[PDB]
């Protein structure tokens, strides 16, 4: 992987591995995730961020700050198969005192056509206190250095399917799984859940049938709070529609705590 | 990744990425086991086998016969840290009418030390009825075309680690992770639990403390029946002794034996 020529972005090429697909010999969308997150990790460490699985500023680590995910939105058109090399660009932006965004288009390497695209949003966390808060001047300063200074999104468009509010799914929901638990391959270097897991247990409540006819499309996901090492979930789902659309909701097994609220829409195959 | 001058062995680069090293920073043991198992897979495709996720030969496929594998033994001297670049070398080699083995050999790209090695146990199975069989005569003939014909072991020692018989662990365990249920994510290409998942699911049962103050330098595997989509695991652990345990995974409700295993422990 390597910086673009402007250093404003990077690019990495991946080759699909033989465990990172499913049936239908192709990455499955937690495998497009877990390849975000490895090329976002590389982008920061070579624009100079903190190389102990944090990604923090200078200004960040005097205020004991780090950046948590708030929301992540996939669109894939098509998945890359065993064996094929797949292309992701990614790039970041500030957005005022709100927080900041990653940005990533995935193309397939062999004919340069963009197979899909995503968008993340992070919002500022005190390490301690675990309080969210704003983004500082200094914070804004220090992402001039290595973010486009004029608009670059993934989804442009007036009305796009990343900033739609998601609802609370309401009991009974059509489908569930419980008992959900993380395994230690479920955390990162620090001992925090992954975020590619959340995925998949969002995923763990749509039947088999509709994953066996129908193509994942689209995939909204928003981060409320953070499942524990030792905690429980229930990962639950509800049709809200060619084309399936369904509502999701990823609460503590026990009081019922919400962690995730998401939506995804899937076309026939 | 690349055949050998001699088509005989197969080598492959990777570099340990940031969500595949746990704590110390370090590939896990799972990573290791992820990447002997995609170096493999490159090795059958390069050599002709199906490429269907099965990696069988034209008689196994006429035969209606898949390759299972009854054991894995890995041992590591030292995990590649997040950024490294590991060089693993594959071979496989035919043992009679018994099965197969196929080994490896890991090391680091930059010093070319030998930072670990590897060997599984491979039997033949007819994919309808399940039933385990002997390897027929003109199996082994196709495995004569890409194995080396001298023997080659990743374990060469007499009466060495991966060859030894694992006890059954005895109730009460001293340790154990209940209800443990494959996700999508845990299946491979063709529906079955991956086989990595049951080392994840061996070492639940390991205390954290043990985790947080040693290394993980051997584990030694016996696949002795798969756990399907539907099927829930208990996790069982009795320290045996550096630190030893003695592991056991069954179903949960009946008690049935789907795995066998051993690990030894360093001081970190
Ligand atoms: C530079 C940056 N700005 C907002 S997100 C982000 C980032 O690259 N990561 C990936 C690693 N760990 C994180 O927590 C965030
Ligand atoms: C060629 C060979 N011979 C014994 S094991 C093996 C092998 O490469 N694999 C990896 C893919 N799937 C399998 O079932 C076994």
């Amino acid at each position: 992987g390597s910086l673009t020529e402007d250093g404003l972005s990077y690019k990495e090429k991946f080759v699909v591995r033989s465990y990172e697909v499913g049936s239908n010999k192709t990455a499955t969308v937690e495998t497009i995730a877990n390849l975000l997150q490895e090329v976002g990790c590389n982008h920061a460490q070579s624009v100079g961020f903190s190389t102990d699985g944090f990604a923090t500023t200078t200004t960040m680590r005097k205020l004991h700050l780090i950046w948590v995910t708030a929301r992540m939105h996939i669109e894939i058109y098509k998945y890359p198969a065993w064996g094929d090399v797949v292309e992701i660009e990614t790039w970041c932006q500030s957005e005022g005192r709100i927080g900041t965004r990653r940005d990533w288009i995935l193309k397939d390497s062999v004919t340069g056509e963009v197979t899909g695209r995503a968008t993340s949003k992070w919002v500022m966390m005190n390490q301690d206190t675990r309080r969210l808060q704003k983004v500082s001047d200094d914070v804004r300063d220090e992402y001039l250095v290595f973010c486009p200074q004029e608009p670059r999104l993934a989804f442009p468009e007036e009305n796009n399917r990343s900033l739609k509010k998601i609802p609370k799914l309401e009991d009974p929901a059509q489908y569930s799984m419980i008992g959900l638990k993380p395994r230690r391959a479920d955390l990162d270097m620090n001992q925090h859940v992954n975020n590619v897991t959340y995925i998949g247990w969002v995923l763990e409540s749509i039947p088999q049938e509709i994953v066996d006819t129908h193509e994942l499309q689209v995939i909204t996901l928003d981060y409320r709070r953070e499942c524990q090492q030792d905690d429980v979930v229930d990962s639950l789902t509800t049709t809200t529609s060619n084309d399936s659309q369904f509502l999701h909701l990823l609460r503590l097994s026990g009081d019922g705590q919400e962690i995730n609220r998401g939506t995804t829409l899937w076309r026939k195959k």
